[PDB]
């Protein structure tokens, strides 16, 4: 027997999308006036982003001719110019792969060593950005692997905490950790061994973060690990040494059917354990693998949505739920999507205060968007804080994170991919996801039908 809130998470695991999407719709819908201010802000943010160095206005203004025009413009004297016009198998494939990973991946890495990352934190921190550092590495395969991740996480907390120098959990830097790094073969670990071995290391790192008064966030990974992550979180929140401290962070993934039910659980947990939880709301990073995984499991359905617009709707519904309980949750709204950002900005209401919520972004992806957001109003900014997720490590820790980035940047449904498309008009790019879903429902006959190219695992 689970609590009321836990049982309800379980019962939502793979509920039919028509049902899941239908229940989210009214929770996600922006009231008329909020919708229009969100549309307008989303449009302005996306316009500035696209047309940074006049990229579209130069579209408005063949190549052969320009080279001749170029050569003609290098003729120093206009008269002369005018007068001229009048009158090896396995290891070769492995090497190209390892190299291309480094080349493409550098943009997403803040530094090789935590010091190096930290020494460069001054530039954006003075502009009002914050940081969450991640010592790259995950999915420990051996007892030794996990031990080494544990020591890298401990070392980072010391350096981050010393650099935080008492600025605290909101204004100061934090750390992000992956539970998969701390226990060998996490992907298949049983409740009993995780509690005996993983939990004491999570507890120990969290106590340390509390000594330095820095935030410590537990990243969300694959969906089959949600339940055990909640058991770990629960225990952690009742530690006496952590009483009255609100630095514990936890990620929730809006692409999951369970997400809203996990929120109901977290609200009850913050209440029972007498704390404000730092909760990062994301869409999620593992969608391609989740789809593949469920298709091989052959179960009743998917634990994630199959159309990107449904995830967008789920995120807005979940964002409203989070924003309603400021005594219990500090929401951290992770996104690079201008509509998403604008919707959250408006949904948060009037009378922003720094401790109400922040935005978050990944290093190498969100800086352009958030250069319009974080900063003074007199500089034309929104004056909302943003916390940059800063991966730290060498080439041997980068692979899995990089692949997730390529999937995110390379998917035609991604905002960061669609905004680069000269040809997709701004209004479509920032279209309201609820209205989009209702448009599909009127075309197709029912609300929340799965992606037509993604049938159920049994079909
Ligand atoms: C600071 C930060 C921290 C993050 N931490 C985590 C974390 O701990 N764990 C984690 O899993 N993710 C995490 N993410 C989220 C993930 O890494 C992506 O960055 C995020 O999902 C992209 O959302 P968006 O709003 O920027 O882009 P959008 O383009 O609006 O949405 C992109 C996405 O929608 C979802 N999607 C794509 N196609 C479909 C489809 N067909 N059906 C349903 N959904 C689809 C995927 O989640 C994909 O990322 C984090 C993101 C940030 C910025
Ligand atoms: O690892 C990832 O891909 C996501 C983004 C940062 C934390 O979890």
């Amino acid at each position: 027997p689970q609590s009321v809130s836990r049982a309800a998470i379980t019962a939502a695991y793979r509920r039919p999308e028509t049902e899941a999407v239908s229940m989210l719709l009214e929770q996600a819908r922006l009231p008329q006036p909020v919708a229009e201010q969100a549309h307008k802000l989303a449009y302005q943010l996306a316009d500035k982003l696209r047309n940074q160095k006049n990229a579209s206005g130069r579209a408005g203004m063949g190549v052969a001719l320009m080279c001749l025009a170029e050569a003609l413009l290098r003729i120093p004297d206009k008269a002369t110019r005018d007068a001229l016009i009048r009158d090896s198998g396995e290891p070769l494939i492995r090497k190209g792969v390892d190299m291309a990973m480094r080349l493409m991946g550098e943009q997403f890495v803040t530094g090789e060593t935590i010091a190096e990352a930290l020494a460069n934190a001054r530039k954006l921190e003075e502009k009002g950005f914050r940081y969450s550092y991640d010592m790259l590495g995950e999915a420990a395969l051996t007892a030794a692997d996990a031990q080494a991740y544990m020591v890298s996480y401990q070392q980072a907390i010391h350096a981050i905490g010393k650099a935080s120098n008492g600025r605290g959990i909101y204004e100061g830097p934090g750390i992000s950790i992956k539970l998969s790094a701390l226990h060998p073969r996490y992907s298949r670990a049983q409740y009993d061994r995780v509690m005996e071995e993983l939990y004491p290391r999570l507890k120990s790192l969290t106590l340390l973060a509390r000594q330095y008064d820095i935030g410590i966030n537990i990243d969300a990974e694959e969906s089959d690990r949600l339940e055990i992550s909640l058991d770990l979180l629960e225990k952690l929140c009742f530690e006496p040494e952590l009483a009255g401290w609100n630095g514990i962070g936890f990620v929730i993934q809006a692409y999951q059917k369970r997400c809203p039910l996990v929120i109901d659980y977290l609200i009850d947990l913050a209440t029972r354990s007498r704390r404000r939880l730092m909760i990062r709301l994301v869409k999620g990073a593992y969608w391609d693998s989740e789809i593949k995984r469920a298709q091989m499991d052959g179960l009743e359905g998917y634990p994630v949505y199959t159309r990107k617009v449904y995830t967008d709707v789920s995120y807005l519904a979940c964002a409203k739920k989070l924003l309603a309980v400021p005594n219990l949750i500090y929401p951290q709204f992770a996104t690079h999507n201008a509509h998403t950002l604008a919707a959250i900005y408006q949904l948060a209401g009037q009378n922003y205060y720094p401790g109400q919520y922040e935005f978050q972004c990944l290093h190498g992806m969100g800086e352009p968007l958030y250069e319009q957001v974080t900063g003074k109003v007199a500089d034309g900014k929104l004056n909302r804080p943003c916390r940059i997720y800063a991966p730290v490590g060498t080439h041997e820790t980068l692979l899995a994170y990089l692949v997730r980035r390529l999937l995110e940047n390379g998917a035609n449904t991604s905002f960061v991919n669609r905004i680069a498309d000269t040809s997709l008009p701004l209004d479509e790019l920032v279209a309201d996801p609820v209205t989009a879903v209702e448009k599909l429902a009127q075309q197709e006959g029912q609300t929340g039908l799965p992606h037509p190219k993604i049938p159920l695992p049994r079909d």
